[PDB]
């Protein structure tokens, strides 16, 4: 699962993104954070919706 | 492969992908193809850049 060696904030990044409004159907999202890392502001840009 | 029992028209619908510059580099975009179907105009307006 989640070890004491997995940084709590960068871990955090994953929940930040579910509350957001993003989800997942066959998994891209995981796989996206993974190329594009856990960039939250990189990753909003790469679908231009960042408002609505 | 590509059984002939396949529409040759279909199978193009993920090439077009290709000639548009659209190339996945988690192996996202054959999963997007699958859920959201081999519709082009809507993957196009998922991220909104349909324009440039």
């Amino acid at each position: 699962g989640s070890p004491p060696e997995a940084d709590p904030r960068l871990i955090e990044s994953l929940s930040q993104m579910l509350s957001m409004g993003f989800s997942d159907e066959g998994g891209w999202l995981t796989r996206l954070l993974q190329t594009k890392n856990y960039d939250i502001g990189a990753a909003l840009d790469t679908i231009q919706y960042s408002k609505h």
